[PDB]
C-alpha cells in the first residue's frame, strides 16, 4: 500500500495537546502515527506561564521530541496559530528531520525581519479583545505580556463554528499564556540555511475571525509557500469545527510528500 | 414550566472538570444551572498531587463552592467514583445546602466504620490494575500512596464503551492522583447529624468494569439509599459513554426533589 507518515502536531498559545483529540484518531485509523506535543506551561504541564520566561523555554518540548527521533526519520510538522512560530524555531535547529512544515491558520515568519514581525503587524490592526485579561510579569529577561482569554471573546472569535460541547471543554481547559513578542523581537532572525531550506505549505480556514485572509495573503506574499489549501466553513479552531476536512487536507499533503 | 435546580458536579481521582463537557450543556439547555468543580491537583490546577497531602486540602475547592452560595440556596450535588467521598465530606460540613446527594458509579461511605472502609474493601477485591503505576510519597505525617493510570487499563476498565475520541482526550489529560487511604483511615467517622441526615440516591452503570454490580449491593447494604437508578450500556465514564441517559436520570431525580 501507500506509505504513511509521522505527524507531529503543535498547539496554539493558551491551549494544549488536547485540542487534537478529534484529529489524532482519524490520522491513526488511516495508518499514520501521531505525536501531539505539550508545550511548556500549556495543558496539564506542571509549570505556570510565569516560570517560562522565553520562547526557547516554551518550545523545548518540541525540540526534545525531534531530538529523540531515530536517525533519518522525517516528520510532517503542523503548527497552529502561534504554533507557526514554534515550528519555525524547530526548523532552524533540525531542518533535515522535517519533510514539510504545515502552517495551519498560523503565523508565517520570514528570514529578513525580526521573528516578531508578523505578530507585530497583526497586533497593530487586530480589533476587539473583548473580555480578555492582560497582565505583566517582571523577569530577569525583561517584562513579559500575559493574557488570559475571556469566554465571550472565545465564543465570538475562536469557537464560533464549533459544537457547544467543544466550547464548554475549552472553557474548562484554557490557561493564561503569552505570545513572547518582546523576546521574539530581540532574537536572531530566522536563517535561510535552516528554516528557509525546508518545504512548507499553508492550510487556511474561510471563517477564521482571528487570522483574516487579507493578512494571510500578506504573510505569503512576504514569504512564499509551495501550496495553499482551504477549509470551507472552518473557524479558527478548525481541528474542533471541521476535523474531517482537516483530515482531508492533511492526507492530500501526505500524498504530495510520498517522495 | 417547573422549578429548575443548581447541579454541582464533582469528578473522580486522576481526572478534572473536563469530564463533564458533554453533560454540562445538556443540563443548561434544559434550564438548569451547573457548576463543574475542579479539585486540588486535578485537571489544569497548577499543583502537583504531592503538595496536597490530605483529602481536606483536595476537597477545598468543593467546600469553597458551597460556602460562596447565597443564603438558603440548596443544590443537587453529584459525586462520581472517588467523588462520592468528596460529597460526603462536604455534606458533613454544609448538610443544609444539599437537597440530595447523587452517588454516580461512586464510593458510598457509611457512619459506622472509618471513612477509608469502602476504599480498602475494593482495593482487596480488584485484580485488574494492568499497566497502572503505583508509588509512595513521604510526608511529615506519613506515607501518601499515589497512582497513575496506564493507557491499557484505561481502555479495558474505564473507557471501553466510549467513542475513541474521548479515550484520546483522556490520554492527553489524566494525571497522577491519590485515594488518600492513609489520611482517611486516621480521620473521624462521618457523622449521623451531618452526612447521615441528607437525602441520597445511587446511579449505576450496567457495564462498569471498575465498580462492579456486587460491590455496589454490598455498599448499599452497609448504608441504604432512597432509590437506585440504572443506566443500561454505561461504562464507568458514563458522562462520556451515555451522556443523554445520564441526563435522563438526573432530570428524573430533579423531578422527585422539585419541592
Ligand atoms: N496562538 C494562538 C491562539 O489562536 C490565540 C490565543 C489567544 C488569543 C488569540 C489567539
Ligand atoms: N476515583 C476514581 C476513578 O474512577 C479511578 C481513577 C483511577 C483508577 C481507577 C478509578
Ligand atoms: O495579535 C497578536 C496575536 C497573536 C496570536 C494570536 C492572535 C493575535
Amino acid at each position: 500500500m501507500e506509505r504513511k507518515h509521522h505527524f507531529v502536531l503543535v498547539h496554539n498559545a493558551c491551549h494544549g495537546a488536547w485540542i487534537w483529540y478529534k484529529l489524532k484518531p482519524l490520522l491513526e485509523s488511516a495508518g499514520h502515527r501521531v505525536t501531539a506535543v505539550e508545550l511548556a506551561a500549556s495543558g496539564i504541564d506542571p509549570r505556570p506561564i510565569q516560570a517560562v520566561e522565553t520562547v526557547d523555554e516554551y518550545s523545548k518540548p518540541l525540540i526534545e521530541t525531534l531530538k529523540s527521533l531515530p536517525e533519518n526519520e522525517e516528520v510532517i510538522l503542523v503548527g497552529f496559530s502561534f504554533g507557526g512560530i514554534n515550528i519555525a524555531l524547530a526548523a532552524d535547529i533540525f531542518p533535515a528531520k522535517i519533510k514539510v512544515l504545515v502552517f495551519l491558520n498560523a503565523f508565517l515568519p520570514d528570514t529578513t525581519h525580526v521573528p516578531s514581525h508578523v505578530l507585530d503587524k497583526l497586533m497593530e490592526m487586530f480589533g476587539g479583545w473583548g473580555d480578555t485579561e492582560f497582565s505583566s510579569h517582571e523577569t530577569r529577561n525583561g517584562t513579559m505580556s500575559l493574557l488570559k482569554m475571556g469566554p465571550k471573546f472565545m465564543k465570538a472569535r475562536l469557537y464560533q463554528n464549533c459544537p457547544i460541547e467543544d466550547y464548554e471543554l475549552a472553557k474548562m481547559l484554557h490557561r493564561q499564556g503569552s505570545f513572547f513578542t518582546e523576546d521574539l523581537s530581540k532574537k536572531e532572525k530566522f536563517s535561510e540555511e535552516g528554516y528557509g531550506s525546508v518545504q512548507r505549505v499553508y492550510v487556511m480556514s474561510s471563517e477564521d475571525k482571528i487570522i483574516p485572509c487579507d493578512f494571510i495573503r500578506w504573510m505569503i506574499d512576504n514569504f512564499n509557500v509551495s501550496k495553499v489549501y482551504e477549509i470551507d466553513g472552518g473557524d479558527h479552531m478548525v481541528m474542533l469545527s471541521k476535523p474531517q476536512k482537516l483530515f482531508d487536507s492533511l492526507s492530500a499533503i501526505a500524498t504530495d510528500y510520498m517522495g
